[PDB]
């Protein structure tokens, strides 16, 4: 019925949602061979949201793969569940961005866009019922950021009235993987702003501070990063896909998130959380659920919540759990941290509850929090960008692609503009 | 997708092609006679990046062999590795050079370059994505600093979007190898400045420095030395061969290590590198590639970066790592030693981490460093040119060929702009 | 119910804590792998005052372990019921206080006391109705005495309604194990006098006079002088886990032995104590237990009860006995010597009884005196810090770590009013 | 969790620490080629305390070795144990201390000390916890003494919070071995008393009295010497390696022993020492160990702690014991000697008990005493001072490599300030 258009561009996005598709289809039972090899009646009853069927029992999932170079086509084909995914959908250019955001989206990502909304539009047609679209991509890259701004510009011209869902990698406080890191992730957040209607942020730094503290990992690799990522994904759209005792689509959480419009910008967050070894020392109950929830720590978006305040807060359960012991925990956390929570909103947190837990868990929760404290990355972002724009560093680069100087003009002013928008809500008196 | 042309000069460039092929053909399982014995798919996955598949089971690099002078191109064609060439790319003439940019710009180059131009456009044709140019030269000699110049004036002329990359072999700051090198190495930034999009500074007497100290090698030979330089060649250019976590290509890593069009002029670096006897006493983590990246006694340009303030860093690992030890040594870099860092570039340095060590190794790390420092460089480089135009010296050699002096007091006054724009950004 | 946060801090204190978790293991039928394997129904009627579930039947113990110095967690998690402790409960940093108070108590502890602060709450939220905590350190040393007083000072602003109980071993009157002592002593005694409930005075010299002629061991080692420490631990708090005829938690305690805020320095006893030859010439009688435990020779302080008058006894007796044996050897007791009992206090031994006896023991009673005699601890303590700060000796090493002079004096000063006022109530008529 | 860097400087510095370095590695089952083959996991429990571990299961010794000659290093990496260290830390120069403490200070040492303290910073930042330094020098040679004056200065100056531990072989009152001992002992007591936290007298005519009397070696040679003092060392630091009773690492030693910030001269001492034939002979019992402890005939330093009197003591024991009986034994020894103790320090002795005894003993104890009969080794390197610089003997070489009389001035006067603090105490 409610059907989810995924669209994966760039490494940092597409590498995501290939480990995004693992865990979808595990949880479906589908194989790397695209048959059908579960147990429960339930995995099957709602399989079209993903996943069209192939006239002999082989699902394919609804999946657009973007890029403006086929080495990450080629390791995706080449790797574990490479085979499921339909070949006319690695819609891929020669070229490269070079992590240029005027390249990406102005010349490469032009050339591409024809191509990649053929493919959109035929993915579209297929539906029963279009629910929204699902853009996992980078900001501070190349292919990445411009064309994925570039397509959630073109799709929201198209479907104006369907949900764009964007998880969006957002630069580091402390290490840059990219020189020009800045300027990419100012003019994606300018169009970013304008067109979807919820982001999630998340930020490497977070994702290996909670992989060494918490999951006490000490050599990480990209695989957990984007196990993670994955799992804050699937329980994003969880209870689309099973049944439970409170349901909350997109559509839901997008009405209960977004107080204000340009306010879209959420730190998603997942437990339980555990070494190996410190299983056995921790008992599972909604209270530690939502005391490993509610915690700065353990936020994938390098933002601590505890310098500004929630406007919204959406907390989705998965598996058998009492309604009561949920809502006292969601009660007893918006009375003992009062102090933390927007005073002109009563009943900050949203509650979802689904009865098919993540494979393995007997039950867990995802954590989806629209804090003020994202004006601390907004900040950040908007001085580093004034502070490289000032002396025009790189900026021949950008110009040399046909972008206007007076596009990064009012690029930094939006950006401006939305941390003074951020700042204006919080601290602000309900009287 | 992506392909890259090879273009090596003079008998310098003609050497460090030699054995960056060589080093190649070993990383991709290319045996001396062309054919195939690797064993991983990962070797043929993306082996068009340098090598045209000649029908027949056989690999032939797309590699183009310039000089005036066909000694070098003999000692190349019979040596080891000789035969997997294309013998149609070999584009020499018969005069010679003699250590004359004017010369072998404005006749002999001048000249071949006809030639020289059809080979290229032959091997750009035969490209699905040509990706850009690598130039092996030196900028001491005649047929290296002339010819290669022109060269880049013409291919950027013809290829106006493509990245262009030399690897140019600079002046010593002790001895000497021409005693006319001022002149030649002037004559040559006036036009890499203008017509390169990056170019990497190798210095001999650094290269020496490196086999001495660190790899305590009692007699090494150029076989060494264009060994390193061809390390670092290969992994400078490993994110467009084999998958990674994180891959940066030429395009981004020239985008990510430019700030300003005009400082263009890194200094490469490597590691690990240890002496044998020193091997079982080390052991090899991430931090220790760190370390030893960012080590002014590392460095293979002669320019103490300690000098200097850094523009923008690029380290490209190689190997199994982890992304969130890699982003830590960087950042305790950046911050235990932010005072050799421009104030007005956040986060400078931009990292890359390729799945593929090189061969024998568990893994490694190629340094990319643009720094100011480089500014000791040109300087030393105009002193010594000012000194030798203010008394003609040796200046007949060239205003006989067909340049004047007000060519040379062009290129002065280009190379003291260069000078100038190093030190304000400091 | 009723639960304790034990805490443990330093070498002399977290070592014992590792035997008193042995022992109460032991009592409570848990082996060292956290599993449950006792035989009587009451050992797991009240598990949750010292013992957490963690949802699979396995319990671990509500510890925390604190020290500035990882050798001691690393022979903690190496020893034997090493694997029942939480992972996360230890908290240990990597200078090391070097016996010195002032390092201990301003910088490294002042460094680690924030993540042994957020262990101490998540311990407590998890609680159903807090009791109070337990402390077990030495006063003499480095960690202990300034780590463990930083933390009773935290936590008493934290829970200021809570108890406070401390275990410490205070410095020998002849033989000293650090040339410091008195330091630490004086300024550990001038934290502890404000904030604690009620401490316990150990001291290791009247240890080992017990165990060699009492228990007549030749070669007694700190598993003996712990395990006795852990027998008056596990006494004192045995009427808030097993049913008796009376029943006195620790706050009962508290009210009944601390008649002044300020004069709460008791000093512990134990019996039966039998050497294991003399086991077959003793008969176990409530007349007995009276007889050993009101002995000079038997309290585990170095200091002679004979030099002084007893403010308040606490005779906690365990296993089946006769109410009227009890209360008739207690009244025996007050009428035959009541030359050594406080004029101004009738009925000084408050009487609990339990029904559950130590493990192999028929019966068993912990002694809890509030004597005027620990006037000669401190003021001994106090002579030796005069004599030692008269001359400055080894005051650079205090100083240079941000300490004013002056604390000093204050602590001396301090010292000195609570010597002067245990003086004050001896020898004073009760007309 | 901590971690301790050794440096050793000199001739004998480097013969110590190559004993050292052995008995080390013996207790750590550390075989001469670094591969691990001990019996017990307490031994690679604490290892990192000395050793790097150089990935490949093999450990390297954190120590750096400084001389002014490459003599001793050559006797010293041909030797056994030579092959375990690693070879970039054998910082050495061509030139030769001469015994001059002018010219290893500031000329030889002075050229050195940048390289050695670029050896000292790479392996201090190899740690996870820097607990402090251990310089094995002697005070009588040029190399030693001024050399590691030198870097105890820099290192105090780099690390000012860390524990500055230092073996100083001290000048012997019968014979000695160099014609200019009190020149070189004075300047370099001139910056120990003012740079370390603690210096441990180490006397080689108590070394030859110990050997002699007591153990009965009719041809003892520095191969038993360097052994008794690497004995003392590894018993310093045997809370750091090893689980025990009570701990006492190097930081809790030094706040116990320390009274006042320039009275941290000590006098170590070790038990059991038994000849072969006399072993059959003597019940080994903790009153053993404490009664040959506090014995002067047993000291190390060739000063007699019974015309002095004890500030602070330190009793390190190891091996399975009885807490209630070494204190008895302690408090035994406080009481009945009570003559030797300072009267306005209660409960002198401060004692350590590690689980581990030494190699081949059932049980063994380090003393650690702080005693102002030290003041009669000052007082004699003072008069022999006075007696030779009265003169202007043997000073020109001295003055000609920097220095000046006023030096000498200041350190006599700094030595015999001590003298008199040490006497204000008695
Ligand atoms: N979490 C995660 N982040 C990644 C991954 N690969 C790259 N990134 C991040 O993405 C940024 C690089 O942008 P990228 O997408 O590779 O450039 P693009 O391909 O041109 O869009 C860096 O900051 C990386 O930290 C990945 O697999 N997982
Ligand atoms: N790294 C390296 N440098 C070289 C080699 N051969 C020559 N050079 C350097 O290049 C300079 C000589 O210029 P060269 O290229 O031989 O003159 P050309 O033939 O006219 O281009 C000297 O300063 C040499 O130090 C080589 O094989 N490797
Ligand atoms: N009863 C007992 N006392 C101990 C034990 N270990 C150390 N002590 C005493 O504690 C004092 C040393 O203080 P310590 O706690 O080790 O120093 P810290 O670790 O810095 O707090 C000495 O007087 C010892 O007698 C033990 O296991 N049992
Ligand atoms: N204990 C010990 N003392 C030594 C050794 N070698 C030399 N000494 C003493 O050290 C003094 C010589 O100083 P030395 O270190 O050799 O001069 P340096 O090389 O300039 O530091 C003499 O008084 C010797 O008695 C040794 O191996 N062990």
């Amino acid at each position: 019925m409610r059907e989810i258009v995924h669209i994966q561009a760039g490494q940092c996005g597409n590498q995501i949602g290939a480990k995004f598709w693992e865990v979808i289809s595990d949880e479906h039972g589908i194989d790397p061979t695209g048959s059908y090899h579960g147990d429960s009646d339930l995995q099957l009853e709602r399989i079209n949201v993903y996943y069209n069927e192939a006239a002999g029992n082989k699902y394919v999932p609804r999946a657009i793969l973007v890029d403006l170079e086929p080495g990450t086509m080629d390791s995706v084909r080449s790797g574990p569940f490479g085979q499921i995914f339909r070949p006319d959908n690695f819609v891929f250019g020669q070229s490269g961005a070079g992590n240029n955001w005027a390249k990406g989206h102005y010349t490469e990502g032009a050339e591409l866009v024809d191509s990649v909304l053929d493919v959109v539009r035929k993915e579209s047609e297929s539906c029963d019922c279009l629910q929204g679209f699902q853009l996992t991509h980078s900001l501070g890259g190349g292919t990445g950021s411009g064309m994925g701004t570039l397509l959630i510009s073109k799709i929201r011209e198209e479907y104006p009235d369907r949900i764009m869902n964007t998880f969006s990698v957002v630069p580091s406080p402390k290490v840059s993987d990219t020189v020009v890191e800045p300027y990419n992730a100012t003019l994606s957040v300018h169009q970013l702003v304008e067109n979807t209607d919820e982001t999630y942020c998340i930020d490497n730094e977070a994702l290996y501070d909670i992989c060494f503290r918490t999951l006490k990992l000490t050599t990480p690799t990209y695989g957990d990063l984007n196990h993670l990522v994955s799992a804050t994904m699937s329980g994003v759209t969880t209870c689309l896909r099973f049944p439970g005792q409170l349901n909350a689509d997109l559509r839901k959480l997008a009405v209960n998130m977004v107080p204000f419009p340009r306010l879209h910008f959420f730190m998603p967050g997942f437990a339980p959380l555990t070494s190996r070894g410190s299983q056995q020392y921790r008992a599972l109950t909604v209270p530690e659920l939502t005391q490993q929830m509610f915690d700065a720590k353990n936020m994938m978006a390098a933002c601590d919540p505890r310098h500004g305040r929630y406007l919204t807060v959406a907390a989705v359960f998965r598996g058998r759990m009492s309604m009561k012991e949920v809502d006292e925990q969601m009660l007893n956390v918006q009375n003992k941290n009062s102090s933390y929570f927007v005073e002109w909103i009563p009943n900050n947190v949203k509650t979802a509850v689904c009865d098919i837990p993540p494979r393995g868990l007997k039950m867990s929760a995802t954590f989806i929090g629209n804090s003020t404290a994202i004006q601390e990355l907004f900040k950040r972002i908007s001085e580093q960008f004034t502070a490289m724009f000032r002396r025009k560093a790189f900026l021949h680069w950008y110009t040399g692609e046909g972008m206007d100087e007076m596009e990064f003009t009012e690029a930094e002013s939006n950006m401006n503009d939305l941390v003074s928008e951020y700042q204006q809500y919080q601290d602000a008196t309900a009287d």
